[PDB]
């Protein structure tokens, strides 16, 4: 019984986290095997940033201009590249703490956690979603730039998001492990509309089911709508479309609960419609969009990890 | 920017969890040096249950009685004694992942760190408060006993929780580390009420602080409120007694954003009176009350752990 927003065990991804300086700039890397990831734009100076040529700028350092701190240990830069907006110092050890891990590329939709770290030191761990509009509503302040996103599957880390920069918005913005942004955005300053973002249909659908197989059904109805239908509605609430891969991944959980997708998007047209009336779901008073059906699966499952 | 209910790194913690069989009863263990915590009942049968006297029910136990796993790695059980409601497994083996740790009994209001496991592996991590009636809400099934609860204080892992058994109404109770029961709670399968729980006053004042440090305002008004007259409206709505003590607590707080406590009561005031009119703050619909004064200050201030 219950429902919380869980994050992955983060151990794993602690042992990777390291502090990167270059001039004086410093923010995190990720230390795997003998490689250290981290946001190109370390190697900026604060008036390199209107429109900083990295190529030009990267040219002009050498491997001693790095420092690399593991805990209290200095790990030594014996090469670098550039792989996107991505830099890669090699060092001389390998992490003995390396998990078996994959980079991953997400779709708008997905979730995961994030181990916010400062000055290579891990603060905490909070599950965050790829938002339609590619921004993520993350909690950063100055010095979390390369603090990771990663889902866990057996004993796999599976790396998605690497951190970048804040939006005037307030959200963040940021790269796969390989560096490429997320989104139509760029590591400069300069103005960037971030898009207007949507609710995440499919997941709001997996929490309804979430809150069923947790004994509450006061917000279901005798009604069933066909898809094109809800999706007329969907729109009108800035909710994205939904496709019918998107019921036939709520598949496991409509027959878990015996309740059919198109019964399920009977009642949450009815929520959008009227509203909660004073009444919450799983201690909700809006809709949440930030479960997946997996991640429901999961939780109300009881997966573990290796 | 941002702020999210954030729990600690948990990769301290995760290295000392274990499975612990009796029977046909598996759940989880703590493993500190050569100690193994976990919840007594694991010495019961089903029809045990209604009123075991657990002094009768382990004196005919055998060490071997015991099956502990770490991993892959069976650890041998040499010694066995009970504490209140935790037995404690002397094991061959001291445990080398031991963090710096101490046992806390924590308060009604103090939030903490929830690493839901399940046959000694970790799960998920989220973050839970110890509510006013001594239940958490969190997020267990079966085969989470044992799960800790903790908080990260530096380099020391302070443990607060090992959770026992889910209540009627879908919440949660457990002990403390020496196994003494948070609340009226004894671990029998006897009717036990739950007293009427409250909201965390001062939690709520620290969560509309934390939404004014990230740039909102819109809650604000002109007035101040004496703590008499706040009190007064407290008890109406089934909010804590706010003390004087608690308004030093929010003393920092206070300061940083150069708004008066008293003057956030009488914000809190109008809100519990007015409502929220479709507006939101730091992305909720409902005034919360799971952040404490400190979990503020760490978050909108960035503080990481050795
Ligand atoms: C990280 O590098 C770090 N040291 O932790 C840093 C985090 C931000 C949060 C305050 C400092 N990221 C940057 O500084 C990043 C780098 C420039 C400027 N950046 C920003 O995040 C700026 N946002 C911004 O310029 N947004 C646009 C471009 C107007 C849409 C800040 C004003 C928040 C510093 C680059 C290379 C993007
Ligand atoms: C843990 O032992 C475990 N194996 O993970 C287990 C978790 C619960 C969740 C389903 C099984 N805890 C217990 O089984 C615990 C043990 C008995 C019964 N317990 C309960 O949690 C029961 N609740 C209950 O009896 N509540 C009262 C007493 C009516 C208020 C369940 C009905 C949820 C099993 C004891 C020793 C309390």
């Amino acid at each position: 019984s219950g429902f919380r927003k869980m994050a992955f065990p983060s151990g794993k991804v602690e042992g990777c986290m390291v502090q990167v300086t270059c001039g004086t700039t410093t923010l995190n890397g990720l230390w795997l095997d003998d490689v250290v990831y981290c946001p190109r734009h370390v190697i900026c100076t604060s008036e390199d940033m209107l429109n900083p040529n990295y190529e030009d700028l990267l040219i002009r350092k050498s491997n001693h201009n790095f420092l690399v701190q593991a805990g209290n240990v200095q790990l030594r830069v014996i090469g670098h590249s550039m792989q996107n907006c991505v830099l890669k110092l090699k060092v001389d050890t390998a992490n003995p703490k390396t998990p078996k891990y994959k980079f991953v590329r997400i779709q708008p939709g997905q979730t995961f956690s994030v181990l916010a770290c400062y000055n290579g030191s891990p603060s905490g761990v909070y599950q965050c979603a790829m938002r339609p509009n590619f921004t993520i509503k993350g909690s950063f302040l100055n010095g979390s730039c390369g603090s990771v996103g990663f889902n866990i599957d057996y004993d796999c880390v599976s790396f998605c998001y690497m951190h970048h920069m804040e939006l005037p918005t307030g959200v963040h913005a940021g790269t796969d492990l390989e560096g490429n942004f997320y989104g139509p955005f760029v590591d400069r300053q300069t103005a960037q509309a971030a898009g207007t973002d949507t609710t995440i249909t499919v997941n709001v659908l997996a929490w309804l089911y979430a809150a069923v197989i947790n004994g509450d059904r006061w917000f279901l109805n005798r009604f069933t709508t066909t898809l094109n239908d809800f999706n007329l509605v969907a729109m009108k609430y800035n909710y994205e479309p939904l496709t019918q891969d998107h019921v036939d991944i709520l598949g496991p959980l409509s027959a878990q609960t015996g309740i059919a997708v198109l019964d399920m998007c009977a009642s949450l047209k009815e929520l959008l419609q009227n509203g909660m009336n004073g009444r919450t779901i799983l201690g909700s008073a809006l809709l949440e969009d930030e479960f997946t059906p997996f991640d429901v699966v999961r939780q109300c499952s009881g997966v573990t990890f290796q």
